[PDB]
């Protein structure tokens, strides 16, 4: 039986430092994966409207509660608002659909998924006549305002952001009449993209960081063979064997020792268990410095090249 360390948020709520990622987890597999994760000791699940698997995640959560395998109060469920729903009435609708699918009465954290607003309508990925993303009417500051109302009504415990640069976080914090501060910024992070400056900034403002794609998202559709590959990095593997651990476990531990929340995804039962077995070893200061030195400023997940729209996050240095 396993328990992930708590990272305290600015609201005093406790966020498990390891959670389960659910992106690309297919229907027919994610239910069992969540069941396995909960049995193994995971209490933090990372979800999203756009992953379109939340109802299956909801079933597994409900069945485990009925089973008395776990209590709601000890689960930590995160989902995300997709940018085609930034317009106020759509925030509540998308949120409601997420909450129904998940079979919950509240979410622990609700994130802005991506800072650029997209055209509303039936398409989740609106493009023009070329494959160019079409922007929306509402900005992420508009969406936030509607999201704050969710917190006022007890439906969500805390808010956060995903894929924000420090400029965009600045914009959020400086917003007039801000009711709630983000408790986390969820961003890609791993040894090829160390986010030293972004992490430094977020921490200085009492904002935690959640590391996504910590294994380098090998199952991402657009992966190319020549693309750098963290799980096969001989230097990572060599630090692993010294601790009698797998590479995946080092990659996960790396975030833990920087106090960064981390959410590796798997639908494979043995890997789900292996991924939370990371509290029984410690990387030395030297080993941490070596891994930090692998930074390549490489983004595994950067399929959105919508730099024509305002608030493209990745043009900024951090
Ligand atoms: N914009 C955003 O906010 C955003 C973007 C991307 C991801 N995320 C979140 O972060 C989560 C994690 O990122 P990600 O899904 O991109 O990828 P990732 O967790 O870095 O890697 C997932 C891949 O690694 C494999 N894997 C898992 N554990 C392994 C192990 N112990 N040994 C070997 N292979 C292993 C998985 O295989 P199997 O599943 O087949 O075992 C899957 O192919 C996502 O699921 C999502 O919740 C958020
Ligand atoms: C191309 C579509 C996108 S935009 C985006 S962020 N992601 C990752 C995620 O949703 O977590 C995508 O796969």
């Amino acid at each position: 039986s396993h328990m992930a360390t708590f990272v305290e948020l600015s609201t005093k709520a406790k966020m498990p430092i390891v959670g389960l990622g659910t992106w690309k987890s297919p229907l027919g597999k994610v239910k069992e994966a969540v069941k396995v994760a909960i049995d193994a000791g995971y209490r933090h699940i990372d979800c999203a409207y756009v992953y379109q698997n939340e109802h299956e995640v909801g079933e597994a959560i409900q069945e485990k509660i009925q089973e008395k395998a776990v209590k709601r109060e000890d689960l930590f469920i995160v989902s995300k608002l997709w940018p085609t729903f930034f317009e106020r009435p759509l925030v509540r609708k998308a949120f409601e659909k997420t909450l129904k699918d998940l079979k919950l009465s509240y979410l622990d954290v609700y994130l802005i998924h991506w800072p650029q607003g997209f055209k509303s309508g039936d398409d989740l990925f609106p493009k023009d006549d070329k494959g160019n993303a079409i922007g929306g009417k509402a900005t992420f500051l508009d969406a936030w305002e509607a999201m704050e109302e969710l917190v006022d009504e007890g439906l969500v415990k805390a808010l956060g952001v995903s894929n924000f640069s420090h400029f965009q976080i600045e914009k959020l914090l400086n917003k007039p009449g801000l009711k709630y501060k983000p408790v986390t910024n969820q961003v890609e992070c791993h040894p090829y993209l160390t986010q030293e400056k972004l992490i430094q900034y977020c921490h200085s403002k009492g904002i935690t960081v959640t590391a996504y794609s910590p294994l380098g998202s090998p199952d991402r559709p657009w992966a190319k063979p020549e693309d750098p590959s963290l799980l096969e990095d001989p230097k990572i593997k060599e630090i692993a064997a010294k601790h009698k651990k797998t590479a995946a476990q080092v990659l996960i531990r790396f975030h833990i020792q920087r106090n960064v929340i981390v959410i590796p995804k798997s639908v494979t039962p043995a890997r789900i268990v292996e991924n939370i077995q990371v509290f029984d070893f410690k990387l030395s200061d030297e080993e941490m410095a070596t891994i930090l030195s692998f930074n390549r400023n490489w983004r595994a997940c950067n399929v959105l090249q919508s730099s024509h729209l305002e608030d493209y996050p990745f043009d900024a240095e951090y």
